[PDB]
C-alpha cells in the first residue's frame, strides 16, 4: 500500500557524473564511455549568450582549454564536437562505471527521474514530467546545468534531458542527449516565455486508476460520457485532449479496476466541476497528473484492494 | 527555482542491496563489511508469526540454511546471531562496495529517503517522515521488508529504518538498524493500528520559507504572535506543539527571508483558521509537513554528495 512520487534509484547515473570547466564557468557532464556530453553554453561569457556564434567562439579553443574532473582525478580531453546544442568532448578514459545505456527523445507527458547535480557531485534525485508546453517544474538552482533526467526501466538507463536554462517563470528547458532542445527554446538570452500550459489529461486518469487500485472508490459515479463530450468538458478545465492512443494506454488499469476508461472520464468529468468537498485522493487535494499508466503498473499492487 | 519532494542520492546503498531467503521466505538485506543484516521475521513461518519464539526457531537453524544473493554471486553465511527484532549474517565476503556510514535512530518530524527493494533488487527512491505516531507513509507491497531508509551527510550514509510491516490504515512500521521499533509495534501477526497522527509544526513552517523563498507571499501578514497563543491554536488543528528549539531551528530560514519565526506563526494560524480561498502553496492545496528546516535549506542551497 501508500503511493508515493518514486524516482529510479540514481547509482548507475551517479558513477557518470563529472565537472566540466571552460575559463571562468563550470558546469555538470555526463561521461559515457570516452565522451563526456555537456551544454555547448559552457563556452558563453554571459555577453556572450544575447546573440552567441558557437561555432566561432568554439573554434578559437583547444582541447586543453576544457578541464574535465572526475571525483579528484582530471581527464585529459583529446577531442571536441558540437552536435546541436550539446558539446562531445573526446577523453583518453573510458568510464569504468559505464552503465548499459540508450538515448531516448520523450514526449509531452512522459516522466523522469532528474539527478541534481553541482560541480560533478550529486545533491538529490526526484521525479518530474515532460510538460505539455515542453518546459519541466524542476527543482535547480545556479550550476545545475548538465543534470540528466532519465528512466531505468529493466537495468538499461534511457537518458531522456539534459538541463540547459530556467525560464522566468521558474520552470525549466533543455534537450535530449543529441542537442536536441525540447520545445521552442534556444540556449540564448531572449525573450522566450513558457507558453500556457495544461494538464497531462491520460496522467490523471491513470492516478485516479492508482487510487481505485489502492482501495478508494468515493470519486466515482454512475454516468458515462463519448470521447468527444469529455474533450469539450476537459477543454474548458485547461487540460489536454484525451486520445483514442491515450484510451489505448490506460487498457490494463481498466483491465485489473473493472472500470471503463470513459466511465473513469465521467469520473473525471463530475471531480472538475465539484471539486473534492473537504477529501483527498492518494493524500492529495489537488488533481495529480505526474504519473504515467506506466508508473502506475510499475508501483502499484497488480491486486486491486476490493 | 522550484521545489520538489527530493531523495538522497542512492547508488551508495544501492551497493549494499542483497536478498536474503530461509525457506519459503525471501526478503531484502544490507550488506556492510562481512555482515548483512535483515528482519528477524525472515525465519518464521506464516503460522509462526501468530506467535513466535524468536529464539527457539533461530536455535534450529544453520548457517546454510540461509541463503544471501548478491546479484548473481551466492554469499557463504558463516554465522548468524539476533539483536532485537534484526538479524546479522556473518558471511565470508567483506562487501567491497561498503560506504562510509554510521547506525542512527531518528526522531519524529525528521526525513529520510527510503530505498525500496524486491528480491535483493533495488526498485524505487523517495522521500518521507517519521509521523509523531511513529508509522512512515511509505509506498511498499510484499517482499519490500528490509528495504532500507538513510540520510547522507557529507560522504557517511546514516541509516536510520529497516522496513519490517504494513499496518491495516496502508502505513507502515519498521526498526532502526539496531533493532528496536519505531513505535509502540511488535513483530508478529496480531492486532495492531496506527495511533491517532497530528501534523509537525516545525516542518509545515519550514515549507512556508520554502514558498517565501521561491517566490509565494500571498498568506503573509502584518501580525505577529505570542509562542503561547500560537500552541493554544496549533493544539486545536491536531499539529504538534512549537517549542523553543523549533524557533532556534528556523533561525537561519529566518534569516534568509527576514521573516521572524512568530510572524510566520501568525500566517501559519490565519492559514489554520481560513483556508488557502482557492489559493496553492508551492503547488499544494494543503499545508506540506514532511520537509525539515535543513531540507528546505539543503535544496535551496544545492548542498553535494
Ligand atoms: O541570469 C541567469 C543566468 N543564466 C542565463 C542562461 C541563459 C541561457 C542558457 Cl541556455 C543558460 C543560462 C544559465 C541558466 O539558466 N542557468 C540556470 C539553470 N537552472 C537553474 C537556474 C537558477 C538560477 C539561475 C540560473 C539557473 C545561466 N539566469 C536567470 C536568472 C533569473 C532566474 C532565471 C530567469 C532569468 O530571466 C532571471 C535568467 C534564470
Ligand atoms: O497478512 C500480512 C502478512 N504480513 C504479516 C506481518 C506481520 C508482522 C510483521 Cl513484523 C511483518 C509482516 C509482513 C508484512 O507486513 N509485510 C509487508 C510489508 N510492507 C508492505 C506489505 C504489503 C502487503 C503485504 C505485506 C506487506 C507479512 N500482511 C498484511 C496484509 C494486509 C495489508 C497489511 C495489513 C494486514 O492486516 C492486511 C496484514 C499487511
Ligand atoms: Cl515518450
Ligand atoms: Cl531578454
Ligand atoms: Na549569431
Amino acid at each position: 500500500s501508500g503511493f508515493r512520487k518514486m524516482a529510479f534509484p540514481s547509482g548507475k547515473v551517479e558513477g557518470c557524473m563529472v565537472q566540466v570547466t571552460c575559463g571562468t564557468t563550470t558546469l555538470n557532464g555526463l561521461w559515457l564511455d570516452d565522451v563526456v556530453y555537456c551544454p555547448r553554453h559552457v563556452i558563453c561569457t554571459s555577453e556572450d549568450m544575447l546573440n552567441p556564434n558557437y561555432e566561432d567562439l568554439l573554434i578559437r579553443k583547444s582541447n586543453h582549454n576544457f578541464l574535465v574532473q572526475a571525483g579528484n582525478v582530471q581527464l585529459r580531453v583529446i577531442g571536441h564536437s558540437m552536435q546541436n546544442c550539446v558539446l562531445k568532448l573526446k577523453v583518453d578514459t573510458a568510464n569504468p562505471k559505464t552503465p548499459k545505456y540508450k538515448f531516448v527523445r520523450i514526449q509531452p507527458g512522459q516522466t523522469f527521474s532528474v539527478l541534481a547535480c553541482y560541480n560533478g557531485s550529486p545533491s538529490g534525485v526526484y521525479q518530474c514530467a515532460m510538460r505539455p508546453n515542453f518546459t519541466i517544474k524542476g527543482s535547480f538552482l545556479n550550476g545545475s546545468c548538465g543534470s540528466v533526467g532519465f528512466n531505468i526501466d529493466y537495468d538499461c538507463v534511457s537518458f531522456c534531458y539534459m538541463h540547459h536554462m530556467e525560464l522566468p517563470t521558474g520552470v525549466h528547458a533543455g534537450t535530449d542527449l543529441e542537442g536536441n532542445f525540447y520545445g521552442p527554446f534556444v540556449d540564448r538570452q531572449t525573450a522566450q516565455a513558457a507558453g500556457t500550459d495544461t494538464t497531462i489529461t491520460v496522467n490523471v486518469l491513470a492516478w485516479l486508476y492508482a487510487a481505485v487500485i489502492n482501495g478508494d472508490r468515493w470519486f466515482l459515479n454512475r454516468f458515462t460520457t463519448t470521447l468527444n463530450d469529455f474533450n469539450l468538458v476537459a477543454m474548458k478545465y485547461n487540460y489536454e485532449p484525451l486520445t483514442q492512443d491515450h484510451v489505448d494506454i490506460l487498457g490494463p488499469l481498466s483491465a485489473q479496476t473493472g472500470i471503463a476508461v470513459l466511465d473513469m472520464c465521467a469520473s473525471l468529468k463530475e471531480l472538475l466541476q465539484n471539486g473534492m468537498n473537504g477529501r483527498t485522493i492518494l493524500g492529495s487535494a489537488l488533481l495529480e497528473d505526474e504519473f504515467t499508466p506506466f508508473d502506475v503498473v510499475r508501483q502499484c499492487s497488480g491486486v486491486t484492494f476490493q
